[PDB]
């Protein structure tokens, strides 16, 4: 292979990346190839039948090559957790981004509609994967002004064995909270929601306890920009992103050519140094 087969005294720990819901991420050496990736460990309880039908279902990894997917290296099990190495983004994803940044703005943000819009693209059409849990921390970006997807649902077992240990339940569309088998429908409502939040800055809804938001979300109408401070046309992206029906949403093809993206391809945006200078890099 590539890469041969991946067992963890071959990596050296460097820093770490990040933390969440499901494990930790660390920055890591590959001793004998050179290779920096980043780790992701999934400590998951399981009957290895199913460990391993789930270390092969992620060699699929392997055929996605896209500027706008992270890029695979490979996943092992080891002692509980099984191992993702992946492509490491030397600027974390746009969670951790938000965060310094406050807002991001507009026109940064119609630069990671168009790589969000293009990499849901590439899946849809070349491997027919739905993303899954499109958020900001399922974003990443790097120094090069590069902005790939990544923790989308490859492996049909990893899904499975994952919807037991709750989602990001908040970014779910409607329907899919009204019980909807997930469609890409859905996977355009978590883009649009994600584009309001890091627009505004935090969670773009009033504020309650966790059951009242799932009711809330399937009950009351959807965010919608400050419509002061945002191009018409930003407005009009999100709004479509974010009708409630998803037989009336926008679809990825009537996306792909909206305003909003027409005009963001024509602009020229240093991400890259807008990046270095917001979380000094
Ligand atoms: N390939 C990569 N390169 C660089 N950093 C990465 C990375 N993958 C993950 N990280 C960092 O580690 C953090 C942890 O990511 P992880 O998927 O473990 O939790 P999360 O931030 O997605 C939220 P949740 O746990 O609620 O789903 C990410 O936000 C990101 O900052
Ligand atoms: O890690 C996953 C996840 C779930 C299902 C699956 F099939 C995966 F491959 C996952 N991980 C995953 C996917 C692609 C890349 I490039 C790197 C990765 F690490 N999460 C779903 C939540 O949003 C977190
Ligand atoms: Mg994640």
């Amino acid at each position: 292979m590539a890469l041969g087969e991946l067992k963890d005294d071959d990596f050296e720990k460097i820093s770490e990346l990040g933390a969440g819901n499901g494990g930790v991420v660390f920055k890591v050496s590959h001793k004998p190839s050179g290779l920096v990736m980043a780790r992701k460990l999934i400590h998951l309880e399981i009957k290895p039948a199913i460990r391993n039908q789930i270390i092969r279902e992620l060699q699929v990894l392997h055929e996605c090559n896209s500027p706008y997917i992270v890029g695979f290296y490979g996943a092992f099990y080891s002692d509980g957790e099984i191992s993702i190495c992946m492509e490491h983004m030397d600027g974390g994803s746009l969670d951790q981004v938000l965060k310094k940044a406050g807002r991001i703005p507009e026109q940064i943000l119609g630069k990671v509609s168009i790589a969000v819009i293009k990499g849901l693209t590439y899946l849809r059409e070349k491997h027919k994967i739905m993303h899954r849990d499109v958020k900001p921390s399922n974003i990443l970006v790097n120094s090069r002004g590069e902005i790939k997807l990544c923790d989308f649902g490859v492996s049909g077992q990893l899904i499975d064995e994952m919807a037991n240990e709750v989602g990001t339940r908040s970014y779910m569309s409607p329907e899919r909270l009204q019980g909807t088998h997930y469609s890409v429908q859905s996977d355009i409502w978590s883009m649009g929601l994600s584009l309001v939040e890091m627009a505004v800055g935090r969670y773009p809804r009033p504020p309650m306890a966790i059951f009242e938001l799932l009711d809330y979300i399937v009950n009351e109408p959807p965010p919608k920009l400050p419509s002061a401070v945002f191009s018409l046309e930003f407005q009009d992206f999100v709004n479509k992103c974010l009708i409630k029906n998803p037989a009336e949403r926008a679809d990825l093809k009537q996306l792909m050519v909206h305003a909003f993206i027409k005009r963001s391809d024509a602009e020229e945006v240093d991400f890259a140094g807008w990046l270095c200078s917001t979380i000094g890099l």
